[PDB]
């Protein structure tokens, strides 16, 4: 029965996973060593774009609508249902949370937690705890959130019964906004060298209207002084207002949690950019607003890129602990962020959509013995498979719990680093939040070997992309003649996936409905 360390993170893109020569845009040695001793997974998908939603389904294996989480809304997530953790725990696992929980309800299946409120602070996080009363309290840990968290857990693990294998869950708040870099890394990320993805000033031409309605464009939606942490104090009032996108105005919150000490460290360095957005407006050139958008761009780089050094940080010091104790061979490592990320693509950041950064989700295992070390996979996985590989993994397989999955245990292919012969053709994905922040519509569709296929339920549209043809999605497809049987083709596996996953008829549902709720069930 082996340890099970599963480490989330919160928006981790995979061009940025940093396990090869092409997604290390910062080099991430940790990242990279965890790739070489284990597996890769390229293909690794969500089934909705959302943190909430997407820790629903790596705990039920099951969808978004068959879990009841379906958007990052106040409607607490069932946790009476099964979930992997409560089937560990019940098969004689000692389990533990650390760090970002945002699913409302208390965790159940846990022997320990201590989660953010929410979605935490990277600065001094204030942590939420059962007491051995069992009422919840909240105390402020002082550090760094990417820190106090692999604190937790290395401490926890250490005070653990070594005769009861463990679950840990390590769930960290980076890189998440407003991509607050740790003190002593600011400075370390170069991006002078870096150039925007080729799409990045996307004029949304030949895809569906809606595109143009979102609100999570590099360029027009971003904070100046909270994402992209400009000082307002050391800009000319006569400046603030061409710099600032409308509405987008709001201060830094993280700067009220530090201490002055704290505080002067960060605004001792970001007077650099501050000073280096004033030049570029006084001498005309930010003014092109397609520069504007590019320097936004250097900068979100410089301080995701720049939270990364401390997430590699703590996959080290996660890794020399089950180093010392002697366990990795008898530990499988499980690593993931909860959905992908826009650096740049399409001019976009956040996730939420069915296009191929977010629909993606960085996966890597490490199992020594078991995993092929120094394999990348192409297997096409979802995030709907995790709960059943734990499970098979953890011999908790009984025939009971695995019939509540709708993800398919991953060991197999795990184990070999190709894709066995009866494997899934399609994957199946859905996003509820509309109307919601960053205003995605409802969508949902089928991603296949070579294709996507999406449904736009808000704006009434459908869209194909050709993926052997046009990777970076830019042509939408659906009625050119030439894929005229294609569309007949997937629209039929699309509607087959919706039968087989028992997806509500009128779900996720369009402009006229309201965002549905759903009672748990498997
Ligand atoms: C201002 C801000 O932080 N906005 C973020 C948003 O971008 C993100 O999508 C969401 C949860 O993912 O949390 C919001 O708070
Ligand atoms: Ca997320």
């Amino acid at each position: 029965k082996p340890n099970i360390l599963f480490i989330i993170t919160d928006d981790h893109a995979y061009q940025t996973l940093g396990t090869g020569n092409n997604d290390s845009p910062v080099a991430l040695p940790n990242f990279n060593k965890l790739g070489r001793q284990g597996m890769v997974f390229d293909r690794s998908y969500c089934a909705n774009s959302l943190c909430g939603p997407s820790r629903a389904c790596i705990l039920t294996g099951r969808h978004s609508h068959m879990n009841g989480f379906v958007f990052n809304g106040q409607r607490p997530l069932d946790g009476s249902q099964p979930t992997y953790p409560k089937m560990l725990q019940k098969a004689g696992y000692q389990t533990g949370l650390f760090g970002k929980w945002h699913l409302e309800s208390d965790p159940t299946g846990f022997d320990t937690w201590e989660i953010f409120p929410g979605q935490g602070s990277y600065y001094n996080p204030d942590f939420i705890s059962l007491k051995p009363d069992g009422k919840r309290q909240t105390k402020r840990f002082p550090g760094y959130a990417t820190d106090v968290v692999t604190d937790k857990s290395i401490q926890w693990l250490g005070n653990r019964d070594k005769n009861k294998p463990f679950l840990l869950v390590v769930g960290h708040k980076a890189p998440h906004r407003a991509w607050c870099p740790a003190l002593r890394h600011l400075g370390k990320v170069d991006t002078s060298s870096m150039t925007p993805p080729a799409n990045f000033h996307d004029d949304y031409a030949n895809r569906p209207e809606f595109l143009k309605k979102n609100q999570q464009t590099v360029a027009n939606h971003m904070a100046i002084y909270s994402d992209l942490k400009v000082l307002k104090d050391q800009v000319p009032e006569e400046m603030r207002k061409s710099i600032v996108s409308p509405g987008y105005g709001w201060d830094l919150g993280e700067l009220n949690r530090m201490t002055p000490e704290e505080k002067k460290t960060w605004t001792d360095y970001y007077a650099k950019r501050t000073k280096s957005l004033v030049d570029g407006m006084k001498s005309g050139k930010l003014k092109d607003p397609k520069a504007f958008a590019e320097w936004k761009w250097h900068a979100y780089m410089e301080d995701y890129l720049g939270c990364l050094l401390s997430v590699d940080d703590s996959i080290g010091r996660l890794m020399e602990y089950l180093d010392k104790e002697g366990i990795a061979k008898d530990t499988l490592v499980i690593y993931c962020g909860d959905q992908g990320f826009y650096m740049g693509e399409h001019g976009m950041y956040d996730k939420r959509w069915i296009f191929e950064e977010s629909l993606r989700m960085p996966l890597i295992m490490r199992w020594p013995g078991k995993i092929p070390a120094g394999i990348r996979n192409n297997t096409m996985v979802q995030n709907i498979d995790y709960a059943p590989t734990i499970v098979s993994a953890a011999g908790a397989d009984t025939p009971e719990n695995m019939n509540t999955f709708q993800g398919v245990s991953l060991l197999p292919t795990a184990f070999t680093g190709k894709t066995p012969d009866n494997w899934r053709d399609a994957i199946y994905y859905c996003f509820y939040e509309n109307p919601g922040e960053h205003n995605a519509p409802r969508h949902d569709g089928i991603r296949t070997d070579r294709y996507t296929l999406s449904y736009i339920w808000t704006s009434d549209e459908w869209m194909l992309f050709d993926m052997k043809k046009d990777p970076m999605q830019m042509k939408n497809v659906i009625d050119d003649p030439a894929y005229k049987t294609t569309v007949e083709q997937l629209k039929k596996r699309y509607h087959e996936l919706r039968k087989t996953y028992k997806v509500p008829e009128n779900s996720p549902g369009g402009k006229g409905t309201p965002i549905p709720k759903f009672d748990a069930s498997w």
